[PDB]
């Protein structure tokens, strides 16, 4: 069966990692998918490969902090596919430092990409969704939106913020056939994380295996990275017509991290 | 596709309402389902109808407060189907009173059915699941496990308690291929609730429609009862092989109740 | 100054540990204190020493699971001091086991002492407090009321439950000048805990110091036991006329345990 | 007794409302208080009146979004009083609009004042506090940091964010004698709120009394505004040497709003 059959899905940061898998898996479920990221070359390359596999894919690159460019990617989507049924605000990045050595500019940029970016997306899709009395907004948050972690002042601040935006947005459209949720993964096996494992391995003079098993997974009860496939599967449920009563939630898939 | 293909699902309180729909929908997803409740007559009638529709159904009635009878229903399941892959602790009931007029016996019985009952189920399935390094335990909790509501001393106490049991159980089996989650519905269109709408309509001398729209749905942003179909659909996801990284969570489907 | 000047404080489990310090410190703040516990000999000894220090102390021993004896301790308080302004539900105990080896009787008893006990206390003081349009109820919960911990099925279930009872009770008396809060300590330097340090030291063949510093404080950011003095100081604030707008809260003092 | 005796308290937004009361009440508890706000004239006027009442008060005006001016107010404090023991990040404002009509600039400014402002304060006091192995940081958040409210996209996003910053900061200094908490008031009787009552009274053609009792207090179980005195009293406890084991918490004083 095709759980997202001829729905139109716009996914920010979809040229790598969780967003790329979400785009791929949404297409397999019958979605028309919009590949959007900074790297406009990976975006065409991505959408072009999905088209060769017989999928409906549009390249609509944009910096989510650039409201003019984000608004025009949304208009190109409307022009191309007729609507936006599903928005995934996934674009993000990381900077780990103690607060004293945390550049204020970088704090502000993490917040601008991962909070203000989601707010821009939502502001511009809410009209399209309210008109059709249907939609699904998923803000890719993190357990770091629900707990503290030393060195992640900007990230945890931005992810905490996007859960607040999620609840406010959910209340504003609860009557309009529209859900607004924050999907909160724990550690996922992504380019992002294998880099951070490499990072920790160099600096602590340990093997990639120890770096992963003794540091990163130290506080994960299941002692494993989640697969992008697992995040994508939860995204499909939340993005589907079957999840219309789920709204204003921080939805957690963290191998038990936050249960302790 | 059949998301629960030849999994064995044991569901407490499955002769009516959410448990009956879960049993029906789990069967459509290829589960072998065990109908278990107080009313042993409805249990045979239920399982007999599922068998006539070409489903694999066992009647294993028991009072979940009766640990001998619960343990024997689990053994009859093992004998019949070879294992238990999925436990749904769904059995429950309600008594609304101000604390001063809340009989202590009734407080204790709500807790015994809806907390101690879940603990008995889990204690007896954990061996079977740990041996096979696979399982799914879903404790049917409520938003009343996450918030207060005047008049529900025993219910809210028991539902809060089963979320605590959920987290403890999740941590004890996180390495064993086993997930333990609490599904937290808001108001569902059930025999239970249509009765409580009738109740409120008599006592306040209003129509069933006002009783529903002005009292019960007063604090539901979506202003609607959830369908048993919606709870069942979330239960299928959480009970499926696709949700192996979801554990120790209060998973909320409440039309936005708890977002405000 | 005397923050509890001629208030009447009834404290369950007040013959040792946190309850004994609360009784002592409440007396220093001008409270009339009721010492209540299982050990009726320690209760007279306690109250007799407070009297010799020029304090107003009553011995009213009772098992909090014995509703007849709890109701009569409350009546003896009314007879002796004229009212109950402050109830501290502190009585408790611990049994750590994996769920499979967790006797159901012991699960039920942890819940009966630490949930049903608090409900009995509240049921019997709510009339006295509602009549006078004043009161303070503090349920001694734990971080284990807010998170999971492996081996604590009964404890975490009971503490989770008493936070639910707290919210329900708070909503029932929010107009009556009455607050209902759950004080949630982390690890406190108590007879209870020094025993559990001794326990862990024997079984793991390590020093008391390693047992404390490497096991118990492993997940405490501040890397220290809290003093009974610290819990008592928060109890005084919450029990004082200054905290009338604090109600229905899990109030956490855990050296940062739950922030991660 | 003087609970803050010769502690040095720097309070942002302290020329009106909660910050002004905190400054006044901290002075009565023996603090040396720094009055800091946009209005540099109210700041001198404030500090000058505290000096005439025999208090230790410094006027150090600054825009908390201006990191150069905030850093220099902190240096003037060090020069004047020798240290900073207590930081209250209180500066804030409100803009209520549906997301579609919510100017992105205004979203960004609410976040810059109430999140980035707190991060600037913390970055610059953490060195002073870590050197002396003592401090207290209180971020004035709101229940709107813990729940959703329609029309408050920027506010709820910023307040949610500052709770995240609170937990991260708490973990970074848990060993250094420093606590970081977010005080979360409900509706307080402030210039801010009496304005919003006037606002609602005009627009809905109702009396100030109905506007307050039927709209604002609709979801407050205690059906009353909190006094600035009540927030100040909790701030004193959290800012005192008695609260050293409280850290990384959203500390709620909301007349029961969030318990339902
Ligand atoms: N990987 C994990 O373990 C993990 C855990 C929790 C949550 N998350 C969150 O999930 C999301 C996906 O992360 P990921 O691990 O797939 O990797 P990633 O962050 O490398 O991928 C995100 C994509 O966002 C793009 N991007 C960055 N800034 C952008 C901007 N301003 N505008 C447009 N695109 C921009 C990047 O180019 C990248 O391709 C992020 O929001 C992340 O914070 C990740
Ligand atoms: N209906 C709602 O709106 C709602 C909302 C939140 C959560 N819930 C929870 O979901 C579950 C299902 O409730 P429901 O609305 O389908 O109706 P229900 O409570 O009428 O059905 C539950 C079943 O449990 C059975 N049962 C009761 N005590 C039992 C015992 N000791 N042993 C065995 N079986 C027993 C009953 O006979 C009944 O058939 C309950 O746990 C309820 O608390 C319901
Ligand atoms: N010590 C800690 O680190 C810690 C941490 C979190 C919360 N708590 C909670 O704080 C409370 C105080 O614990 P504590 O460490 O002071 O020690 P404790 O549990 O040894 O003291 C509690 C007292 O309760 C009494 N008691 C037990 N069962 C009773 C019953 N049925 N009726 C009456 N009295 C009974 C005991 O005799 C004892 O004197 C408990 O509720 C505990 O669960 C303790
Ligand atoms: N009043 C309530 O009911 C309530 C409820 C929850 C939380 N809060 C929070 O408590 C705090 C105090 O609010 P309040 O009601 O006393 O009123 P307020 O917001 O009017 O007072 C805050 C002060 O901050 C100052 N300020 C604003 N922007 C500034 C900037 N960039 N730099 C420096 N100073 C600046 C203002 O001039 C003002 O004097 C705020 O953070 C508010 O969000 C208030």
């Amino acid at each position: 069966t095709k759980l997202l059959d001829g729905k139109v899905a716009f996914i920010t940061g979809s040229a790598s990692g969780i967003g790329l898998e979400i785009a791929k898996k949404f297409a397999q479920e019958g979605a028309k998918v919009v590949i959007s990221d900074m790297n406009a070359e990976k975006c065409q390359e991505t959408a072009n490969s999905l088209k060769e596999q017989g999928f409906d894919a549009l390249s609509a690159p944009c910096d989510v902090t650039d409201e003019d460019a984000y608004k025009q990617a949304i208009e190109l989507t409307q022009k191309t596919f007729g609507t936006v049924d599903i928005l995934i605000n996934n674009a993000g990045f990381q900077h780990v430092a103690p607060i004293e050595e945390f550049p204020t500019a970088v704090f502000q940029k993490l917040v601008q990409v991962m909070l203000t970016g989601a707010f821009i997306g939502i502001k511009h899709v809410l009209p399209i969704m309210k008109a059709q009395k249907y939609g699904r907004i998923i803000n890719m948050a993190s357990i770091n939106g629900l707990i503290g972690f030393a060195g992640k002042a900007g990230y945890n601040s931005a992810k905490h913020g996007v859960i607040g935006l999620t609840k406010v947005a959910a209340l504003e459209c609860a009557r309009d056939g529209i859900t607004v949720n924050a999907l909160c993964p724990g550690y996922v096996d992504t380019p992002l994380v294998r880099g951070q494992i490499a990072d920790l391995a160099k600096t602590r003079n340990v093997s990639l295996d120890s770096a992963l098993e003794d540091v990163i997974l130290a506080m994960v009860p299941q002692k494993r990275l989640l697969s992008v496939e697992e995040i994508a599967d939860y995204a499909i449920f939340l993005a589907s017509s079957k999840a219309g009563g789920v709204t204003g939630q921080a939805v957690v898939m963290d191998g038990g991290y936050t249960a302790q």
